[PDB]
This record gives C-alpha cells, structure tokens and sequence, in this order.
C-alpha cells in the first residue's frame, strides 16, 4: 500500500547474477518499494575492503541498466548512520550476514541471500578449465 | 503514442555494459516501445558463430535483470525471417552494421551502436595488467 525505501549498499564491482538477485530480492520485500542503491568511492573501496577493478562511474553507471534499482546514492557513505537514514526517509536497510546490530534493534534490518557460484571471475575460471592441464 | 514492438537479437554471453548501451538504445527508439530480445541457442551459437561461455538459461536469466527488456525469446531462431516478424507482431528489428539487406528493403531495420572497451574479457585484461612482465 504505503510506499517503503530500502537502502541497499555495496561495492557492485564486474555486477553479476549474484548482485542482480539480492537487488531483486530488495526491491520485492515489499509490494511498493523505492531501491536506493548506494556504491562506495573507489578510495574507501580500496583502503577497508580490497582490489576494485571499476570505477566509481563504471560501477554506478551498470547499476542504472538493472530494472530494480529506483535511485542510486553514488559516492554512498561507508558506514551507515541513523542521521543517514532520515536524511533520505529510508525504511529499512537490505543487505546479509556485528555492525547491522544498531539496524537490528531499530527494526530496520532486512536480510538478503548471496548465491554463489555466479560471479564474473567464477566464468573466468570456466573459460581457463577449457585448456587441459597437458 | 501507439506501441512500437522492437525485437533485439543476440548471443548475450556475459552480459557487460555495452550490451546493456544496446538495449537501451532499441528500447528507446518509439516513445512507447515493446522490446523483446532474442538469445540464441548454445548449439547453433557454437556452429555458426564461437565459443560461448554461459547457458542459454544463464544467459537468459541474466537478461530479465535489465530495466529494458519486456519480453524475451529464448532460444530465438538463428535466422529472423518476415513468418517470425508476423508471429510476433514485430515493427522492428534493433541490431547493427548483407543479411539485413531484406529488413532495410521492408523499412523494419533500425541501428544500434556497439560501445567498445566495456567488455567482460576486457575487464580481465585491466585486472591482469596489475603484475608487470617483471
């Protein structure tokens, strides 16, 4: 009935299938959702994460080809705050599993499946397993 | 104002942003456009065409992910023929530059641009040409 926000944050970098489900699953917790999707700079990327092979543009420009994102938050903050989630009237936050344990207790947590086996460099990895090792 | 049904053809093996460019170019031909996509099988890809990576199921299922597609054909002939454009209701076919020569001949062939430099494969090189050859 009511329109409710999610906030869903990640690095999104080389998006697959993977990323694709858990978006859908957001944008479906609910029957009339706004998906905000934040991407984190490449800087912060880099310093508390690992190796990011795109670009903040890279990254946040593919995100806005995927039928279930409404908005896009590109640099988004690294950490979440509750000043955050007013500033942008967000409802709940989606993402998976503790740094989601002040979310948790303001009832504004929903949890979201990885599906593994899908990624960029798992089809990497098939391509290679085309050449024997002799 | 009427809807315009486009058709879009395609391998779609590991979807990147350049596919996605595509799409969106043929989705936004018409002010209120039907477009449905193609993706052809892994037999008559491998036949006619090269090596693929990804399933048909993978590749298809990949695709309803993308805000511009409204139908999806799966697996779509190998050769579009004016029997196919009548089955379907198709205005046009959205592909780019003879085989099309008949389809420009009807008036139904409109051009998208392929974006280079976006690709999957591409992506792999960036991430390799982090070890210098010493």
């Amino acid at each position: 009935s009511k329109n409710v926000v999610i906030y869903a944050d990640g690095v999104y970098d080389m998006l697959h299938l993977g990323h694709m489900k858990q978006l859908e699953q957001a944008k479906k917790l609910f029957e009339n959702t706004t998906l905000i999707v934040g991407v984190t700079s490449d800087n912060e990327t880099k310093l508390f994460k690992g190796q990011v092979v795109q670009t903040l543009e890279e990254r946040t420009e593919t995100l806005k080809h995927i039928r279930w994102v409404d908005e896009i938050i590109s640099p988004c903050p690294w950490v979440v705050t509750p000043e955050f989630l007013e500033k942008y009237k967000i409802d709940y936050v989606a993402h998976d599993d503790d740094i989601y344990a002040w979310l948790k207790r303001a009832g504004k947590f929903k949890a979201t499946q990885r599906t593994e086996g899908v990624s960029t460099t798992d089809l990497i990895v098939r391509i290679l397993k085309n050449y024997e090792d002799y």
